[PDB]
């Protein structure tokens, strides 16, 4: 069963699915090292209001470029980017590009904050396999509220070599972002804050791309859906159902996970997806012409995998209204062979063990909280080592989607105390988040490479994360390793810290924001060659 909705009654499935706009670079800067162009962006973090409930008041948000989701980046492999994330808001931020093997000082270390009235330049490599990344806040102990209030957006890394696959295409056309969130609203339509919540903030209103229970008109053909669970605490068990047969799950194909394409499409009628996980789905509406297809969420706390509270309407995600015919023929396909997945060389070494539970009210990793500076560094791993980590949730009363920064990993095994599931077919490839459901233990395998530095790992339930379920590992190198490692291993390195800005120089695009100043700043950053070790 389920619990009565708390948020005001919403006009279900009446508002079109919005698509976040593509974020365009301001300019490009020539890299003196290799003559390549670096794309430079400016993102302004600022407050804004959004009228979510038509007949009530508005909600207070804070977002990248004053929208939520933030605008969508689209970057081809091989093009380095620099993003100046400008804090013109009211609380600190720390931006993490989730899915990117960024250097430690460009990775969103929780203490590596930018204050209101400052910005930080983030230098990204964009060398990894094509994948759906996302960028979001990571500031220590205020991550849940910063993300909740709007600081998360999509970042698509593209590969022209994947074009020949002829998958459904066109951002906002047949390649649709599906960013899920779960929130709660007050009686006059503002957001209920996550502040004060120490267990989980489930939310009773399901959003896609910032919009409660939307609809979309689709043609009877194939669409690529890029699912991201950007919720604070809600995990999903997604399925598609004709409204005439609301319990009957319709088949689809999963084609990609966190780190990129699967080797082969996974035939799927139920998609488990927890916080921070990305799955790309191809759904074929051609068998459902003139029907309405509802994207729904499995009840009973994601079919017994989770512990999430279910409400009146959290079994509903959005509705697809399928036309009777196409307007152009569908020439897209879903190849049986997608890519060769670059799995790490397998090891037989005993896995490191990490236990995710609670120590009193505080969510901990092996009994440690992230606030504990003395004890939070829980592993030293020489760069280039392949390690298995055993990620343990002994509890039946909570679940944890675990995220390890820097790496892509393979999911080796999952056990369940409730015998509920093992490794899912769509977990066949490479991932960077893995869901420890009720009484589940998962072993992952990862190459801790290619860059040395101190990095985070944590549960990505943002309430658990803030209080205080995060730890660090150090990917280590020897004194003679080179690659300017000495200025790239410490995430708090002063060279890369946030800088104060004057609002007027930003608006006037002068001073610190003149073409010359941005150019010289980026060329100087490029000279340190932060990502050279990936080009061996
Ligand atoms: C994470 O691992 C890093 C190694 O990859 C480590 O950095 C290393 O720290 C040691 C000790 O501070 C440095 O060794 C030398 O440091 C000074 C400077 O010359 C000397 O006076 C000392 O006697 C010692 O020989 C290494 O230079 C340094 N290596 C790099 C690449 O920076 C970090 O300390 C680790 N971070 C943690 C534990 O938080
Ligand atoms: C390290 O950074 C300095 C300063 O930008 C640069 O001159 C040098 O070429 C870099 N060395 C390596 C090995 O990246
Ligand atoms: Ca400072
Ligand atoms: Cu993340
Ligand atoms: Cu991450
Ligand atoms: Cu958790
Ligand atoms: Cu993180």
């Amino acid at each position: 069963e389920f619990v009565a909705q708390i948020s005001p009654q919403y006009p279900m499935f009446t508002v079109p699915l919005p698509i976040p706009p593509v974020k365009q670079p301001r300019l490009t800067v020539t890299n003196p090292v290799n003559g390549q162009e670096i794309w430079y962006y400016e993102v302004e973090i600022k407050p804004f209001t959004h009228q979510v409930y038509p007949d009530l008041g508005s909600a207070d948000l804070v977002g990248y470029d004053g929208m939520s989701p933030g605008p969508t980046f689209q970057v081809p492999r091989g093009v380095e980017t620099v993003v100046r994330f400008i804090n013109n808001a009211e609380a600190p931020n720390s931006v993490h590009l989730h899915g990117s093997f960024s250097r430690a000082a460009f990775d969103g270390w929780a203490e590596d904050i930018t204050e209101p009235g400052s910005f930080k330049d983030y230098y990204y490599p964009n060398r990894q396999s094509a994948r759906t990344l996302w960028y979001h806040d990571h500031a220590m102990h205020i991550t849940a509220e910063n993300a909740y209030r709007g600081q998360a957006g999509l970042y698509m890394l593209t590969d022209p070599a994947e074009d020949a696959l002829n998958l459904p295409s066109g951002y906002g056309e047949f390649d649709i972002p599906m960013i899920l969130t779960s929130k709660q609203y007050t009686a006059n339509g503002n957001l209920v804050t996550t502040n004060g919540e120490l267990n989980s903030f489930w939310g009773d209103v399901i959003h896609v791309n910032g919009q409660p229970w939307p609809f979309k008109n689709v043609e009877p053909r194939k669409y690529r859906f890029r699912f991201l669970d950007a919720a604070v605490s809600r995990s999903f068990g997604l399925y598609f159902a004709d409204t005439d047969a609301i319990d009957t799950r319709l088949p689809f194909k999963v084609i990609a996970s966190d780190s990129g394409l699967l080797e082969h499409p996974a035939d799927t009628s139920l998609l488990y997806i927890s916080m921070a996980e990305r799955y790309e789905v191809v759904f074929d509406f051609s068998d459902y012409a003139g029907k309405t297809i509802e994207l729904r969420n499995l009840g009973g706390s994601i079919g017994g995998i989770g512990t999430d509270t279910d409400y009146d309407n959290t079994d509903k995600v959005m509705r697809f209204v399928v036309a009777d015919d196409t307007t152009q023929p569908d020439t897209s396909v879903v190849p049986a062979n997608l890519r060769d997945v670059p799995f790490p060389s397998p090891t037989t070494n005993t896995p490191r063990q990490f236990r995710f539970g609670r120590t009193g009210p505080t969510w901990t990793i092996n009994g440690v909280a992230f606030a504990d500076v003395q004890n939070r560094l829980l592993a030293n791993v020489p760069v280039g080592t392949v390690e298995r980590w055993e990620l343990i949730n002994a509890g039946n009363g909570w679940t944890h989607p675990i995220h390890i920064h820097l790496v892509d990993f393979k999911v080796i095994s999952r056990t369940s105390g409730n015998n509920a599931r093992t490794v899912m077919p769509y977990e066949s490839g490479l991932k960077d988040v893995v869901w420890l459901g009720r009484r589940e233990t998962v072993v992952v395998e990862a190459h801790y490479a290619p860059f040395p530095g101190v990095y985070m790992f944590h549960c990505h339930n943002l309430i658990h994360e803030d209080h205080d379920q995060m730890a660090a590992f150090n990917a280590t190198v020897l004194p003679d390793y080179g690659y300017n490692a000495t200025v790239f291993v410490d995430p708090m390195e002063e060279l890369w810290q946030a800088r104060p800005y004057e609002l007027g120089e930003f608006q006037a695009q002068s001073g610190q924001f003149s073409v010359q100043a941005v150019t010289e700043r980026i060329q100087t950053m490029a000279e340190y060659r932060p990502y050279a070790a990936a080009d061996e």
